[PDB]
């Protein structure tokens, strides 16, 4: 079938399938932020898409950013209504440096740029265009409740 | 079709489809806790379900107390026929204030609450009928296995 | 089929297995030992190998005892139709460190206390070979072709 994608500026990019069986496509940063240890953000993809209902986006990290960084990317529930800019819930957990100084920052393949300020160390900067997440898109069953007293079939 | 729901106590209330078309249902917690930098709690809903074979819960968070809070939900697999009361898995994953006491706590919303007590910097209350969780049903494969020597398709 | 085919990569690996037969996943057991600190990161080999097929996606996650009862903190792994690599359990032990604070026991997956080979750090794991750590849940995907739009149709 298809999925519609809108790109809401020039910073965006269509998201992308690593290969033909791939479960995601992954999902671009629109944009360049610094986090430092123990901070949070949302960062922008600059993408709306418009899932079906009856299925549900998770919006979710890959495995490369996941094990090699700080960077903790709680698993987005994106609902079939939702034509919005997709944003990645994002936190550093590094521990504080508590002022140790370096030049240089850490990127989402865990190597160390140059920056434009000398700054605690475990600090990251993503940059637009970085492949910071991935979506992957699975059916759903969103049945009536009913209230029963009894069921019936750590 | 239609997911059977056990209300366990007085402050268990029904899961909630906020918006015509959501993936799922906005869960309820059914206890008042502090919950300071660093802690962990399984919540009670004092709520079950009855999923059915060929589905599994996942018991997730919400992007808004997600983002704007250090509570962090770990995602729940809720099986088929788990008929117990549903607990959010839970941290507040702040770092220790070291002794810095605030009259305030933070709620999910991340907003200022008058407290019991004067309490550490970065504590949260969770108030019993917060809207903490939510659970999307999705539909499970739960082949046989085999063991294999070697791939063949 | 209702099989998934299944590789042991070595005598260190168990394999998978389901709790009851209404369990919607598959408990997967380390193939290694390893001591895990606070704050440390490591992807724990299980030497398990998978065929997952085309059109599913694999969901390496966490168990609730374990994840409840102790700091290690599991990623959920998105496991790919066709990849044939070693399963990797990508954890970190979130425990704030104890600063040195060491004790005779370590702390296992249970949340209970074990003697150990070293006077360690309090807050410490260890991860036995042999450990049911993580589950494995397989559920379908979509996995459309995305149509770019200028308008659709927190
Ligand atoms: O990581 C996320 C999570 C959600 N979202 C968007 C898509 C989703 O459909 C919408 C609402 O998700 P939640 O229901 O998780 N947030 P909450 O329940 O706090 O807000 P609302 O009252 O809108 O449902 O926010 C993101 O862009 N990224
Ligand atoms: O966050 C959670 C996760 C699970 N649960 C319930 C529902 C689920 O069916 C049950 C078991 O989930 P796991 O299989 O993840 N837990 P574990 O493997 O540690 O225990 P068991 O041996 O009972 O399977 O616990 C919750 O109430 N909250
Ligand atoms: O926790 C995990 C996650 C993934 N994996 C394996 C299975 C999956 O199919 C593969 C790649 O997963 P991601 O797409 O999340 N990783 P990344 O996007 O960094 O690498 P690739 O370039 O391989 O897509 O790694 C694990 O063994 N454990
Ligand atoms: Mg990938
Ligand atoms: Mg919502
Ligand atoms: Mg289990
Ligand atoms: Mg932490």
């Amino acid at each position: 079938n298809t999925l519609q994608v809108r790109l809401l500026s020039e910073n965006a990019r269509m998201p992308e399938r690593n290969h033909k069986t791939d479960a995601g496509y992954d999902i671009f940063s629109a944009e360049t932020v610094v986090l430092e240890p123990q901070e949070k953000a949302v960062i922008k993809t600059d993408v709306a898409v418009s899932i079906p209902e009856g299925y549900v986006g998770l919006l979710t990290s890959r495995s490369g950013v996941s094990s090699k960084t700080h960077l903790v990317i709680e698993t987005g529930k994106i609902d079939a209504g939702y034509h919005g800019n997709l944003g990645i819930n994002i936190k550093n957990d590094a521990i504080a440096s508590n002022g140790y100084i370096t030049p240089g920052v850490f990127d989402i393949k865990g190597e160390i740029d140059l920056s434009d300020a000398i700054r605690q160390y475990g600090t990251y900067q993503i940059n637009e265009g970085d492949k910071l997440a991935q979506l992957v898109i699975v059916p759903i069953w969103t049945p009536e409740l009913k209230q029963v007293e009894e069921f019936e079939s750590f």
